[PDB]
């Protein structure tokens, strides 16, 4: 538990954490640590220190800043909350190579990967993912905890609810509203609302019952 | 209708033309003006002046270069002739990390968006919109006035009709002649040619009629 | 067969080669010639110098640097092994577009186009080809001389055997395996381990028999 000071603390030590700890460096963040569940190491170099319960220990130390690198979207939002509660700041990991445009809104602790494009008068909620080479075209909403897998597409004036995901690849027309929890897998062509809490799949994605 | 001189005029104010503004002043350029048919405003902070009868005036006031943001391809052809009729230059609207190959033959009014590649020997027509993220291979032809989607992507010797439209995330493979006026839907994966004013949807994507 | 010294052989004069060259010269690399099995000109500038039989000369003449620019995964790979027989050393051509993540291992024949992702800890054979905007998320392995068609993309975690192709637009979901030889249709989305040498097709790719 020596560490520099000044870096940014990271949640998560798995595939995730990679891309957003070398997104941060990119950029010319220092990643001073990781927490794990698991509290046996290290990723990329950033030694994991504990578990999250070194929380604590890590704030008191100077460190401030925190970034949540964990997929699961309702845990990544409870863990964020966590955070915030230990006296953390939740910072954005954007790659050099994303264009976020100027007019979009940006939230706290979101991911947004090399190749994205976010376009004019999008707003990104809290802690959102927007993944590898993801686009999202003008006039989105995208609501906390979201994610938006790799080579993923909103074409304009799509709404994406809290907690829902969209698999590899998968594209939504202009206009779409997506519920919360709702989960478009890999490939979907999403071309009406989906309500929320619901799997859709196929081109086009119809919503898959049990 | 007072304005700086040397900038661009815009036809057309929706979620389009903000996209266009945004890559033109990505590159440097200043937005003058738009002029919409709603002539009742500000887009992105570029004031409405008036609706397509300003045109005149515009030019008379030494505004001499223009944009036509317009997503409707036969409309956009329509007004691209108007505006040249009246004295205007059409500009190209290319983001700056659009990557455009240097053997690639450009026509006038033409769009291409955050995100795009376009590869050796294509040749793009005037007014076509090449939008976000959207990739075009070696060898491809874009007829005027087409558009191809966000996310979409010709694979080598594609040729693309007039006023042809390619959805988001619409796949077109090598080879492939679409016809003029031709609609593929979302994700469509074209695997043979297409004739003129036919829609084709699916993977792989089959034409849909009355 | 007068040459100015120091540049890179091309192995293809196609439009694989097209794009290949525009590669390296956006690196600042000089292209010296091309070897074509249709020894008959020139390949953008480049001199088609004669076929195969021609690399003893080249080499002979102080040429030491070479890419295979040969669409067709089989023949690149036995192309490649002729070329280092002869004394080459095989160059890499990466777009400088491309985002190659700092703990990505490259092989040597490598061809990474514009637009490209490539994130933490992939690994990627000899004379692969990741084409145009194709997506490789972390943990990734490519076996030599396999083939990601443009606007393809792969999850974290996935395997693709060595001469295996994916067509346009395809898609692989997180942890999958494909096999040797085997061929992804345009726009398939893969849900499930691939055998070697079998063609899937469809969203979910479905293996297609005789
Ligand atoms: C849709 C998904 C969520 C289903 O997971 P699951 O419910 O465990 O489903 P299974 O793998 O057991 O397959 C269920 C069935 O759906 C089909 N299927 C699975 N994924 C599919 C998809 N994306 N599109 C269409 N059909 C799909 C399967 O072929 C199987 O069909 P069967 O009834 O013929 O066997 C999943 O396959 C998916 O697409 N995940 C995307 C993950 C991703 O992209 N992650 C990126 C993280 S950065
Ligand atoms: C194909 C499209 C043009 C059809 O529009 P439409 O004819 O008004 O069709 P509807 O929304 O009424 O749906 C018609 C039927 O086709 C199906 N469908 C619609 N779009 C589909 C698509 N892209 N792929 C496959 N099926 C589709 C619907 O599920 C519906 O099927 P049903 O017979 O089971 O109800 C449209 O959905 C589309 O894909 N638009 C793309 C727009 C776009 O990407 N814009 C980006 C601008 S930058
Ligand atoms: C799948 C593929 C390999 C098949 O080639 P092929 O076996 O000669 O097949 P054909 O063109 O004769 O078509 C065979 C059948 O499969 C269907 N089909 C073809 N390609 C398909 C695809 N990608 N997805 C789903 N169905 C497809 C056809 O509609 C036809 O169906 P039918 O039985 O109703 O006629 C090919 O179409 C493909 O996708 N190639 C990708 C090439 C590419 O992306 N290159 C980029 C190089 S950089
Ligand atoms: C967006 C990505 O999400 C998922 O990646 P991931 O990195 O979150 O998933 P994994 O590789 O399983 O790693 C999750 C890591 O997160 C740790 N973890 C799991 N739960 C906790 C937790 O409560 N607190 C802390 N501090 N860490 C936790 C696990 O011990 C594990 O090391 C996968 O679904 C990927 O395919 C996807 N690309
Ligand atoms: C490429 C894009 O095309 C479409 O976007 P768009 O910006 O063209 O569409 P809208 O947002 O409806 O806006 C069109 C604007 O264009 C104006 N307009 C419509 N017709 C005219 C016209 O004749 N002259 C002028 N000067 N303006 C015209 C309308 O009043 C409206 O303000 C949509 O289909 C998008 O989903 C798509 N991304
Ligand atoms: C990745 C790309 O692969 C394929 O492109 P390609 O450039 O390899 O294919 P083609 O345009 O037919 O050109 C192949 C060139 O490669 C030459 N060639 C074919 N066989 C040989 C060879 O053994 N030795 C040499 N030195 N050259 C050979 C042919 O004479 C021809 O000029 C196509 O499938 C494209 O659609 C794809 N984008
Ligand atoms: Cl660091
Ligand atoms: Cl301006
Ligand atoms: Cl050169
Ligand atoms: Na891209």
């Amino acid at each position: 538990a020596s560490l520099a000071i000044g870096g940014v603390v990271i949640i998560g030590g798995g595939g995730h954490a990679k891309v957003v700890i070398e997104s941060l460096r990119a950029c010319g963040e220092t990643v001073a640590a990781i927490v794990d569940a698991d509290p046996t190491r290290a990723v990329l170099g950033v030694p994991v220190v504990g578990d999250d319960l070194a929380l604590p220990m890590l704030r008191e130390q100077g460190l401030s800043r925190l970034f949540v690198a964990i997929g699961d979207n309702r845990l990544r939002q409870k863990l964020g909350r966590k955070a915030r509660d230990h006296g953390f700041s939740l910072v954005n990991a954007i790659h050099p190579s994303a264009v976020v445009s100027p007019s979009v809104r940006l939230g706290e602790g979101v991911a947004v990967m090399a190749g994205v494009a976010i376009n004019a008068d999008s707003w990104i909620g809290d802690l959102a993912i927007i993944n590898t080479g993801a686009v999202v075209d003008a006039d989105c909403r995208l609501g906390a905890a979201c994610h938006l897998g790799p080579a993923s597409a909103l074409a304009g004036g799509v709404s994406v609810g809290e907690r829902a995901f969209l698999g590899v690849g998968a594209r939504v027309i202009p206009g779409v509203t997506i519920g919360a929890d709702t989960i478009v897998g890999a490939g979907g062509v999403v071309v009406r609302d989906l309500p929320d809490s619901v799997l859709a799949i196929g081109v086009p994605a119809k919503i898959k019952g049990d």
